[PDB]
């Protein structure tokens, strides 16, 4: 919640987003940045600032299989990021933004403690919300866990906070205190590099 830090942040859409929109790219283009906006006033308490590296659609075809596993989907796009995109886009951490319903329970999944890693900093979001501030704190959520944030857990002292386990249709914009920790910790811990310039 202090070094002043940066995460270049890459969206990717995939063919059923695309789809669902009518194929208009500049529809989707202003509903990802409204939600990425209210993203970093969600992130600046942090002192952490995010910045779009570029919006890549899969306008003809997905270029992974999309599956309704999230934990599959997940594995599937982040070596996609690995082989494929890190070669052709500079980015810290990349998003796979889908109109594919998970299987159960889930809107979105990330790996945790990864962020900067070449193979592991990735996340998954489900367009569940037209409400952006819902869909914001979703992707606030899975960064959330790249970053090292656990959810918090009753004994956390708040239940409307970004890490909370399930989505609270009128959400807080803020970090618990426990989510505060988890962060302090991943950066002594683990010492991103890329996160730092
Ligand atoms: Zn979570």
């Amino acid at each position: 919640p202090a070094p002043q830090t940066s995460i270049e942040l890459f969206l990717i859409v995939d063919h059923s987003m695309y789809a669902k929109y009518n194929s208009n790219s500049s529809k989707i283009t202003t509903t990802l940045k409204a939600r990425v906006n209210i993203m970093n006033a969600i992130y600046s308490s942090l002192n952490l600032v995010i910045t779009l590296s570029g919006i890549e659609m899969w306008s003809a075809a997905d270029l992974i299989t999309v599956q309704s596993s999230s934990r599959n989907t997940l594995k599937l796009f982040a070596s996609w990021r690995e082989t494929d995109l890190l070669k052709r886009t500079s980015n810290d951490n990349a998003q796979l933004l889908t109109a594919t319903n998970f299987n159960g329970n889930t809107v979105g999944l990330a790996y945790l403690k990864t962020m900067c890693n070449s193979k592991y900093s990735v996340g998954l979001i489900q367009d569940h919300s037209a409400i952006p501030l819902l869909m914001a704190v979703t992707m606030a959520h899975e960064l959330g866990h790249n970053l090292g944030m656990n959810h918090d857990g009753a004994g956390c002292s708040c239940a409307t906070c970004i890490m909370a386990p399930v989505l609270s249709s009128g959400p807080a914009k803020s970090f618990s205190d426990c989510s505060k920790h988890d962060y302090q910790s991943f950066l002594t811990i683990h010492k991103p590099q890329c996160l730092l310039n």
